[PDB]
């Protein structure tokens, strides 16, 4: 059973701006998604200080980067707090509304797309390099869900029957045809060193076979 939802108007316009604007500095998508993972890991770590049982679903706090040339996907996995169905459908969009309005005002005043994270909507920079984004996520208080969107104004949510995750978020970037440089090991290493070198969790770059 797949549910289809319309993005809020303002988030749809943000997605179209990210997809349609000419802007060559696309590599910042990775810093933004790693920042998302770090924030999610911070959150479950803090909550575990007063309720250790929140780590029964997994004690390790880490980030994995997994390129796949055969599928043309780059996957960012973290064992953070995860997202609930209400997060995916309602809560995150409510936050992204005011962040989008502020980001677009800043752009018209002279800011550039690389500053998207200062407005809390860095997740959407995934569409600099991805034609489709799939998010698998499991929060301690909810079921495992798959969220998916190819932009165009709509996203889907369903219950995920795939391999159980324990706790956390997997972001699967289905890369655009001309963006395969981000499946190369040396390229990913360069970007992580440049933009994410002080992240407070182990980042493991998987090698392909
Ligand atoms: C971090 C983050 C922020 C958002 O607005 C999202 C919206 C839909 C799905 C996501 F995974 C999201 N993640």
């Amino acid at each position: 059973e797949v549910e289809t939802f319309a993005f809020q108007a303002e988030i749809a316009q943000l997605m179209s701006l990210i997809i349609n604007t000419f802007y060559s500095n696309k590599e910042i998508f990775l810093r933004e998604l790693i920042s998302n993972s770090s924030d999610a890991l911070d959150k479950i770590r803090y909550e575990s200080l007063t309720d250790p049982s929140k780590l029964d679903s997994g004690k390790e706090l880490h980030i994995n980067l997994i390129p796949n040339k055969q599928d043309r996907t780059l996957t960012i996995v973290d064992t953070g707090i995860g997202m609930t169905k209400a997060d995916l459908i309602n809560n995150l969009g409510t936050i992204a509304k005011s962040g989008t309005k502020a980001f677009m005002e800043a752009l018209q005043a002279g800011a550039d797309i690389s500053m998207i994270g200062q407005f809390g909507v860095g997740f959407y920079s995934a569409y600099l390099v991805a034609e489709k984004v799939t998010v698998i996520t499991k929060h301690n208080d909810d079921e495992q869900y798959a969220w998916e969107s190819s932009a165009g104004g709509s996203f889907t949510v369903r219950t995920d029957t795939g391999e159980p995750m324990g706790r956390g978020t997997k972001v699967i970037l289905h890369l655009k045809e001309d963006q395969t440089e981000y499946l190369e090991e040396r390229r990913i290493k360069e970007i992580v060193k440049k933009h994410s070198q002080f992240i407070g969790y182990p980042i493991t770059l998987f090698v392909e076979k």
